[PDB]
C-alpha cells in the first residue's frame, strides 16, 4: 500500500519540515527516505518490477507528501511525470528498457525540458544534431525540477543550426553523471526551497541515437494532433494542484493541532474556550469546506485522467481538450484554496504562532511561490472560452 | 432512464418558464406532466411498482428539473423525502401497503411535518390520542411542502395533552382529502412561487392505528440514538443543496446562450465580439469552476448517502454524523455558488437582459428564497465545530 | 437645507415604496412631490432662481432619496446631470435662458441624448439641417431617461445626411411637448421600474437655431480636447455610484429594522435573541464596513469633482483624467457593495422576509438593473491601466 | 515640513530594506536616522519643543515609513502613542516636564504596558507601593513594544498585593536604564522582524511617586467613564491600520515597478507585453480600488480623532464610541486589503519575483503578523452590534 508507506514517510519528515524549510539548499536525507522506500517506481508498470499503480493512487501519495513537506511533493510528483513521456512518445524498446531501469535501480529522475515562456529559437539549450545520429546539448536550463540529485535526467534542446530540423524540440533522457552536464546549486526561493529547481549547464553533452525519445520535434507533433504525447500538461498540471491542496491540508490540520493545544482564547469578549469561539469555528467551518469542493473536483479530473490514459491512441482531441479543460478548473480551485488557508489559518492561531520555531508561514510561502509556475488567470480564461464558445485550450507544456 | 424522462419534461418546461414565474400560483399542468411521466414513484422499490432508482440517480433528476424550474425541482425533490420516512420509522407492512399505493396511483406525497424553529409544545398541530389507539389533529401548519395537490400528507401532531404521551411527535401518512384537512392556497412569496408551501389547516382530522408511523415519539427517538429515521435530516439537505445546483446550472446555461446570440460587445474598450471579451471569458470560467467544485463534492455525499443507506439498521452515529457534516459541506457550497453566479450572470448579459420577457432573475429569486429555509451559517458552524473538536451535528429536523 | 428636503420626502414615499414597486408605471405622484419641493433646481445657481448648491450637497440629496427609493434616485440624479450640459457645451445667452426658465417653473428634464454602444453613423435619431439654421429631428430614441414626464428634453441628433457636417453629433434642449416628440410608456425591467427609461419616437421635430447647444459636434470636441465638456462622464458616473450606495443604504437599514423587530433567532443553536447572534452580528460588521470603504471613496471623488468644476475652462487633461480614474474606483465599489450587501441582507432577515408584502428584493433588483448600464470591468480596467501605465480613460459618455 | 523628511529617510532605507527584513535583529542604524531626523518629537507640542503636529499628518508619516519598511513604521507609529499618555491620564507637570525631554532629548519611548488578554490578577508584573507613595515593579512583560532601544519605558504594573489598592493598573514613565530593567533580546517572528516586540525583565525596578502617571488605576477609571484616557484604544488602532496600509502601497508600488521592467507576458496567450495583459490591468484595478476605498475611510477617520482630540475632557461616551466604531471598521478594512494585495501581488510579478533578492513576501510577512495582534474578527463584530443595536464597544486597550 503506496499511501500508507507515504504516510509513514511524512511522519518521520514531520519532526524537521520547521527546521528543513529555514535551512533550504537540498532535502538529501529525505531524498534518501523516498528512494528507500521504493516510491519511486510508483507508476512504472509491475512488468518492468515498479508498482504499476493508477492515476487516483498516485496523486493520493503526492497528497500525503505534499502535506508534510512541500518541496518533497513537488519534487516527487514532478519525478513522477517523467517516465510517463517514454510511454508517450518513446519507442516501445526506450519503454521496456527504461522502465526496467528507474525500477530496478530506484532511479531519480529530474527534469531539464521546457522553457514555457519562450520561443523555441530563444530556448538556452541547443541541440547539434550528430552523424551517427544523436545530439550535442550546449547551453543553461535555467529553470529546472529536481535535475540536482537525479539519476536519469529528461532534457529538451532546439535545433537552433540552420539544419532541416531547425526550431525541432529534440527530447532525450540521458544519465545526469554524462560528462558536460552540470547540475547547479542555484534555487533560491521565498518558497520550495527545497525542490532543487535551480539551472544546470550542458557542456557539449552527448546524446546517442537511441536517447532520443521519438522523432524531432515530436512533442510538438503530438500537441497540433492532440495525440497521447499531449496527455503531458493535464497530467503536470493536475499534479501541481494536488500539491497545493496536500500543502492546504498540512496548513489546516498544523493550525487545528495548534487551536486545541496552544492558542488561548479571546477573553475581552468573554470567550473562555479557543475551540468554542465562534469566529476560530466559523473559519475552521469555511477552510474545510474550501477543501472538500477542491478535492472532490481534483478526484473527477484523477478518475477522467485515468479514463482518458487508458484510451491510449485512440483518444480524440476533444477527451484531451474536456481532461485539460477540467484539470484547468481543478488548478484554480486548488490555488485559490490554498492560498486562502494557508493565510487564512494565522486568524486562528493567533500572534504566538507567528514565532519561528512553528514555521506556520511555510504553507503560504510554498503555495505562493509554485502557484506562479503558470498564470492561472489564464487556467480560469481557459475554462470560460470552453463554457462559453466551446473552445479547447491550445495544446502545449501549460495547457 | 429516469434523467432522460426528466430532460424530456425540462424541455417541455422551458417555453413556459417565464411566465409561470410571473404569474405564480400553483404549476398544476407541471405537476400533472410529472404524474404521468411515472417519475414520483422513482425512489419506491421496484418490487412494489417503483423505479427503486438509487440517491445518486434520483439527484440527477432532482437537478435536471431543478435546473429548468426552481419551484418543481423543490416539489418533486421534498416529494422524494416523503415516502423513505415509512421506510424510516414505519413498519414492514404499512412499508408494502404505502409504497404500493403510492406506485399504483402514482401519488403525489406532501408534507406538513415539522415545524424547525419552534418548541414541540409550541407547534401548532396537536395530536389528540383517541381510544381506538389513532389521534386526531387539529390546528394549522403554517409552513408546508407540497400539501397542496398532494395524494398522501405526511403530519406530524404533538400531543400536547397531559397525556402520559405528552409532548411526543406523531408521524401520520394520511390521505389528503381526509375530511378536516384543509391546505390552503396560500403562499406567497419573492421567489419559489409555484411550490405550494403555504399553511394547512387541520379540522377534528381522524388518523387512524394502522396511519400512525412507528412509536409515539419515534423521530425524536431516531434523533438521539443515531439510528435509520436519524437520516432524514441529510436526506432532506442533499436535495436542497442539489435544488440550489440545479438552479445555478439553469442560470449560467440560460446566461451563455444569451451572451453568444443576444449580448452586444463594450465598442468602447474595442470588443468586437461579445464572446471574445477577456472579462466575460473570465467571469464564465469563475462561474464554471465554483460550480465545478461544488456539484464533485455533492456527487461524493450522494454516494455517501447510498453507502449509509445500504447499512440499513447496522448504521453507527459515526456514519450518520460524518454523513450529515459532508453534507453540511455541501449546502454551504451550493448556496454561495448558486448565489454568486444566480446574481453574477447579469454582468455578462448586459442592460437588455433585465427586460422582464427573459425573466433572468427568476433563478436568483429561486435560490435566495429557499437558501433561507435553515441558516447556512449553522451549516458552516457544524462543519467547523466537526474539523475543530471532532463534534457531531445534534440530529434534529435540519440537522 | 435641500437635504432635510430630501429626508421629508424620503418618509413620504417609504409607505408606498412597496407598492410601486410592484405596480410600475409612472411614479407620477411622486415626480409631483419632487416638483413641489423645488428640489429639481438644486444645481441651479441662485442667481438664476435656482438652490446653487455644490456638487456634494447635490449628491447627498441623491443618496437620500435613491435609499428610499432606487427609480426615484436615478431620475432625479439623472435629471441633475441635464442642465449642467448648457453651462458645459451651450452659450452664455442659452445658459441664462435656460436655467432661468429650469428654475421659475420647476421644470423636470429629461434625456434623449447618448447612444454609449453605437456608432454615430448607426444612431437611430437623425438631424437634418435646416435652412434657417436649425434642424429636424427623426427616429427613435431607444433608451431614453425620464423623457416621459419631462418638461425640458435633451436630444442628440446625428447628421446622417451626406452633409458636410455628416456624423455631427447636435444638442438640443427643446420642450417635451412640441410636435412629433413622442416618449413612450415603454418601460420595462426587473428593477428601477418607475425610472421612465422607454423608447421616444421624433417625426420631423424641429429644432430651432437657439436651441441648439454649442457648434455641431461640440459634445466630440470636447471629449477628444478634455474641455470642460468632458466633464459629463464623471458626472453622470458618479451620480450613478451615489444611486447604487443610497440603495444599499436603504437596503441595509431595512434589514436592521426588521432584525431588531421581525427576525427570530436559529433557537436549534441555543439562540435566544437574533440580534445577539454572533454571525448576524458579524454579517452586519461587513455590510457596514463595506460601505464605509465606498461611502468614504465616493467623497472623496465629490470632493474632486468640485474642486475640477470650479477651475472652468482652466481644467487639464490630467485634471480630467484623474478625476474620472478616482470616479472609475467609486465606480466599481459602488457596484460590488451594493449588490452584495442588497442580496446578502437575506442572510440576516430570514425566511419569512421572502414575503412580497416586504418587497425586500427590490434593493437588489434596482441595483442588479441599473449596474449593467455600462460595464464594470471597464471602470475596473480604466483603473488597472492608470494605475500600472499611467493612462487616463478615453473621455466618452460613460469614460 | 515632517512628511517630506519621511520621505526622505524611506529612500535612504529602500536600498537595505531586503537585507534588514532578512538579517532581523534591531535596526540600529535606521533608529539613529529616525532620531537624527528630529521626527520622534513629531506630536509633542511646539511650545515644549515639538513639532506639534495633528493627528492627520502624524499618520501621514507612519504611513510613509511603514511604506518603507513594516518594522520601523510599527516602531514609530507606536512610539507616538506612548506621550499622549501623558496628557491623557498623566498631571499638567508631568506633562510639561516629560514632553520637554522627549522633544529636548529626541527620546525614543517604549512600551511594556497593557497586557490585551490576561485578566490583571494575572499579569506578570506586580506593582508592589512603597511607603514615599511610589512603587516597586517585578517579573517580565512577555509581549513590549520598542523597550529594547528606548529611552523613556511606559510600564503598568498591578498592584497585586492584598493592599487595599490591589488589582489597580500602575501607570509609570520611567527610565529605561533605571536598574533592575532589562529589556531582552528576545523578538523572534516570521514577519515585523525589526519591531524590538520581545519581553522585559523588571526586578525591584523603584518607581517615583512623580513617575506614576494619575491616580492608580486611573486607566480603567478613565476607559469605564469614556473619559479622555479612552482614548487610547482608538490612537493606537487607527495607527496599526495606517501601519498596514502603508505597508499595502509598499507591496503595490513595489510589484508595479517590476511588472513594469522585470515580468515578462504569458506568450502562449499571446500578449506581447506584460504591461498590456488584461489579467493583470485588472489585478491591479482591483489592487488599487481596494486601497482607494480604505485609505479613504482612513482619512475620514483621522479627521473624527482630531475633532474628538480637541474637545479635551469635554468628549462624551458617544463621541468616543463613534469613533472607535469608524476605526473599527478602518482597522478591518485596511486588515483585509493589506493581506490581500501583499499576497495577490505575486501573480502580477510572476515566478522569477520569487527570488530572495527581492524580499516580496517581506510585505505580506510583516501585515499577516501584526494583523495578528489582536482579532479582527472582534473588530468587525464590533461595527456590527453598533449597527445593528446601536451598542458601542466596552473601552479597553483594544476597543
Amino acid at each position: 500500500d503506496p499511501v500508507a508507506v507515504a504516510r509513514g514517510l511524512a511522519e518521520k519528515w514531520r519532526a524537521t519540515a520547521v527546521e528543513r524549510d529555514r535551512a533550504g539548499g537540498s532535502a538529501t536525507a529525505e531524498r534518501e527516505d523516498l528512494r528507500a522506500s521504493g516510491l519511486l517506481s510508483l507508476l512504472v508498470p509491475r512488468e518492468y518490477g515498479g508498482w504499476g499503480a493508477d492515476w487516483p493512487t498516485a496523486i493520493e501519495v503526492v497528497r500525503e507528501i505534499a502535506a508534510a513537506d512541500g518541496s518533497l511533493g513537488h519534487l516527487f510528483g514532478y519525478h513522477l511525470t517523467n517516465a510517463p513521456m517514454i510511454e508517450l512518445i518513446g519507442s516501445q524498446e526506450q519503454e521496456e528498457h527504461l522502465y526496467t531501469q528507474i525500477a530496478q535501480n530506484n532511479w531519480w529522475t529530474g527534469n531539464a525540458s521546457s522553457e514555457n515562456n519562450s520561443h523555441v529559437l530563444d530556448w538556452k539549450v541547443s541541440a547539434t544534431p550528430t552523424e551517427d545520429g544523436g545530439y550535442v546539448l550546449n547551453g543553461t536550463k535555467h529553470f529546472c525540477s529536481g535535475a540536482k540529485g537525479s539519476d536519469l535526467l529528461f532534457v529538451f534542446g532546439v535545433v537552433q543550426d540552420d539544419s532541416p530540423q531547425q526550431g525541432a524540440i529534440i527530447a532525450a533522457a540521458i544519465p545526469t553523471s554524462r560528462a558536460g552536464v552540470t547540475p547547479n546549486d542555484d534555487w533560491a526561493a521565498i518558497g520550495m526551497r527545497q525542490t532543487d529547481s535551480g539551472s544546470t549547464d550542458f557542456h557539449n553533452v552527448k546524446v546517442e541515437p537511441d536517447e532520443v525519445l521519438g522523432a524531432p520535434n515530436a512533442f510538438v507533433l503530438a500537441f497540433i494532433q492532440s495525440e497521447r504525447g499531449s496527455l503531458f500538461a493535464p497530467i503536470a498540471q493536475l499534479i501541481f494542484a494536488n500539491v497545493y491542496l496536500g500543502i492546504a491540508h498540512g496548513a489546516l490540520d498544523a493550525a487545528r493541532e495548534y487551536t486545541r493545544t496552544q492558542a488561548r482564547p479571546w477573553t475581552p469578549a468573554g470567550i473562555q474556550q479557543a475551540t468554542e469561539d465562534p469566529y476560530t469555528i466559523r473559519s475552521y467551518g469555511e477552510f474545510t469546506i474550501a477543501l472538500q469542493g477542491a478535492d472532490a473536483a481534483a478526484r473527477e479530473a484523477a478518475h477522467l485522467l485515468q479514463t482518458v490514459w487508458d484510451k491510449g491512441d485512440a483518444l480524440t482531441p476533444e477527451d484531451r481538450g474536456e481532461l485539460m479543460v477540467k484539470v484547468s478548473g481543478v488548478k484554480a480551485l486548488a490555488t485559490n484554496a490554498a492560498l486562502n488557508i494557508s493565510s487564512g489559518v494565522f486568524e486562528v492561531i493567533g500572534a504566538r504562532g507567528t514565532h519561528p520555531r512553528y514555521g506556520f508561514d511555510r504553507f503560504w510561502r510554498n503555495v505562493r511561490t509554485h502557484s506562479l509556475h503558470d498564470p492561472v488567470s489564464y487556467k480560469i480564461a481557459d475554462v470560460g472560452k470552453h463554457t462559453l464558445n466551446g473552445q479547447y485550450p491550445i495544446p502545449g507544456f501549460t495547457s
